[PDB]
C-alpha cells in the first residue's frame, strides 16, 4: 500500500538525516552531559552545535537563552506559570492579554490562571481569521504582565502579526510571548524582528521527535523555573539532558531553515494546487483568509459533508488530515518537503469522488 | 580501547532491545496518537503494551494511573508543586517532611517551596547512612500534607524502609511520595507493598532513553497537573505522546525487572568483589551501612585522597565513576549494571589500587 500523509500541522515525519544524526546517542555515546567524565564531555561538541544551530534557526543572540524543554506544552506552562508568580502575584499585575485562537497549552493554562484570579482577556477573531495589533493595543492595561499571541495558528495556518505586536509592547513596557511552534520551517522567524521576550517551539512540527522543544528567553528576562532541581540549562529548566533529541531538534531546526524557499515555492505551490482544484468542487470554500498564510495549510469546508466524515472516507483511502473548526467542522490539509505533486493529484481525485458520493449518499 | 563504564547511578546505556523497539516509530509511524486518521490510531496497540509493561514493572493496578513525563524531574516537580496547591494552599496543611539525602529535584523545589512559607523538615540522615520510619513519625504534625522519602539513595544505594513509612503515612492520613528512580531493577518496587500514593521513576537509570519518566499515581488521588493544556495523559498531563520513548521506557522496564534475579546474584557479587578487593586497600572504608543497599553501588572514601583526584586518574584509564558526599572531602561511588562483566572489575581493581597508591606517594 501506498498512502498520503495530509497532517502535518499536527505532527511530521522525522527527516532521515535527523534519524541519523540521533542514533550515535542511542547507542554508544550515552553518557550524562554533566558528568565530569570522558563518558559525559564527549557529548559537549555535538550539544554545542545543535544549540548553535536552534540559536541560528530563531536570530536569538549570544546573550539570549534558548532552553531545551520536553515540548511546547512544557515551554507555554513555564512562560505563563513563571510570569504569574514574577509579575501578577509578587508585583500584582495581574492581567494576561491573549488570542481565542491560542493552542490549548496556551489557553487551557490561562483558563487555570484565572481560577486562581488572574484577570485573562481572550482577544476575539475577526472575519479573517486573524488578530489585528490594535486589539492588544486596546486591551493592554497597567495591569498587564504579558501578551501571548500565537505566530502563526495550527487550524488555518493564518499569520498573526507579531513585529507588530512586539512594538506595542515594547512602547509599552509589557512582556512579549510568542507561541512559535507553526511557523518554524514554514516562515522565516526572527526573534528580534519579533521583540520577543519568550518564544516556543516544538521540535516534531519540523520534522525532529515528539517529546523535545524550546523556550527562548530574551537577555535579562527572569522566569521561575517549571522544573526545580540539578542545575541544567544555566539553572533554569532542571532535568538529565535528552541528548539524542536536542541533537535531532538542532539538525531539524536547520534543516528547516535551509527548507525555507522551497516550503515556499514548492510546498505553497502544491498548497495552491490542491486548494485551486478543491475550489472548483461545488459548494467548496476556504474557511478564513487566503492571504497572509503559511505555505504548507489550507482549511477547506464543504457545504453539507461535516469534516469528520471526509476524514473518515479519506482515511479509508490512506489519506491523512484532520479537523478545524470552521466559524460545521472544516477539513485541514497540512503538506511538508515530503509530498509530491503526484500525490496532490491523487487527493483531488479522492477528494473529489468522496465528495460526490458522500453528497449523493445525504439525500 | 576499552573503556568501562562505573557510572550507572549517574545515567545507564540503552538496552539494544530498547533502542531496536524505539526504531520503527522513529522511522514510518510518526502518526500523533492524538489524531483519529490510521497515523495516530495505528501507534495505539504498541503504547497500550508499553504502558502495560509499565504497571506490571511496579505491581501498579488497572485502576491506578502510570502518567508518562520527560524525566522524573518532572515528576517530583509535578509532585511537589501539585501537592503545595492541593494541599498546602487549599486545606492549610503547610507542612511537609522529606530527608536530606534527596535528590535535588526534591529538596531543590522544597527550597522554593519553603520560600513560599511551607515548613519543611528535612530529616537527618544517621551515623548508618540511612532514616528510620520513626523520625517521619515524630515530624508529622496535622499540618503534614506529604513526605516523601526516595526508595534508594543515588550515592550510597542505601535502601530506606519505605514500606514501614508508607504505614505510618496512611496510619496517620498523610499523602506519601517516594522518588524510586535508584530502584527500578536493582531491587523489587510494589507501590502496593509502599503503600505510595506516587511514585517517580528516569528510564535513563533502567537502561532506557533519556528524557522520559513515569509519575505512579494512586488511583483517585489528585495532584493538579503541572502541564496544563491537550489533554493528554487522562487530562493530567498535556503534550504530544513521545511515542518511542514510551516504547523504550515500557520495554526497558520489562527488561529491568526480568533482570532483577541477575542483578541481585551476578551483579551484586560483581560489586562486592570490587568492594572487598578495594578494602584491602589500607585507609578505606565505605561509606554508610553495607547491607540494606542496591546491589549495583559501592561508595569508597580514601584517607586523604579525595574523589575528584582518583575519578581524574581513572577517567585517563577510561574508567568512568562519579563522587559522592561523606561527612577525605568527597568519596567515590561506583555503579554497576547488568553489561559490566568481571574481567572489568578486576582490570578496575587494579587501575583503583595503582592510582590510590600513586596519588598517595605524591601527596
Ligand atoms: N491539535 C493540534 C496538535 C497538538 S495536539 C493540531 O493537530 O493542530
Ligand atoms: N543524581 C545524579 C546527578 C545528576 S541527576 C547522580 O547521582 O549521578
Amino acid at each position: 500500500v501506498q498512502r498520503i500523509y495530509l497532517d502535518n500541522n499536527a505532527t511530521t515525519r522525522i527527516d532521515p538525516k535527523v534519524k541519523e544524526i540521533m542514533d550515535p546517542f542511542l547507542r554508544d555515546h550515552y553518557g550524562n552531559p554533566s558528568s565530569l567524565h570522558q563518558f559525559g564531555t564527549e557529548t559537549h561538541p555535538a550539544i554545542a552545535e545543535a544549540l548553535d544551530k536552534l540559536y541560528k534557526g530563531i536570530n536569538a543572540r549570544d546573550i539570549d537563552d534558548v532552553i531545551i524543554t520536553s515540548c511546547a506544552t512544557e515551554s507555554n506552562n513555564w512562560v505563563l506559570k513563571g510570569v504569574y508568580f514574577d509579575e501578577c502575584l509578587k508585583k500584582g499585575k495581574n492581567h494576561i492579554v491573549t488570542t481565542v485562537a491560542e493552542h490549548p497549552a496556551v489557553r487551557s493554562t490561562c483558563n487555570f490562571l484565572e481560577s486562581l484570579g488572574v484577570e485573562v482577556t481572550y482577544l476575539p477573531i475577526n472575519e479573517h481569521g486573524s488578530i489585528t495589533a490594535e486589539q492588544v493595543r486596546e486591551a493592554i492595561t497597567e495591569k498587564t504582565a504579558l501578551v501571548s499571541v500565537m505566530w502563526a495558528n495550527n487550524e488555518t495556518g493564518l499569520i498573526f502579526p507579531i513585529e507588530e505586536i512586539g512594538a506595542i509592547c515594547k512602547e509599552k513596557g509589557v512582556l512579549f510571548h510568542t507561541d512559535a511552534v507553526q511557523a518554524i520551517g514554514k516562515i522565516p522567524v526572527d526573534v528580534l524582528k519579533a521583540n520577543a521576550d519568550f518564544l516556543s517551539f516544538s521540535a516534531h512540527k519540523f520534522h525532529g521527535p515528539k517529546g523535545i522543544g524550546g523556550l527562548y528567553i530574551r537577555s535579562g528576562v527572569g522566569l521561575t523555573p517549571l522544573f526545580h532541581g540539578g542545575e541544567h540549562m544555566n539553572g533554569r529548566r532542571s532535568g538529565t539532558l535528552n541528548v539524542p533529541y536536542i541533537v535531532g531538534m538542532g539538525e531539524a531546526m536547520k534543516l528547516a531553515v535551509e527548507h525555507l524557499d522551497y516550503e515556499k515555492e514548492v510546498v505553497g505551490k502544491l498548497r495552491d494546487k490542491l486548494e485551486e482544484a478543491l475550489l472548483k468542487i461545488p459548494d467548496v470554500m476556504v474557511v478564513g483568509d487566503r492571504i497572509h498564510r503559511v505555505p504548507n495549510t489550507t482549511l477547506v469546508s464543504v457545504r453539507g459533508i461535516e469534516g469528520e466524515a471526509m476524514l473518515w472516507d479519506l482515511n479509508r483511502s490512506n489519506i491523512a488530515a484532520s479537523t478545524g473548526s470552521a466559524c460545521h467542522t472544516a477539513i485541514r490539509l497540512s503538506l511538508s518537503r515530503f509530498n509530491t505533486e503526484a500525490e496532490i493529484d491523487k487527493t483531488i481525485e479522492v477528494f473529489s469522488q468522496a465528495a460526490v458520493r458522500l453528497r449523493n449518499i445525504s439525500s
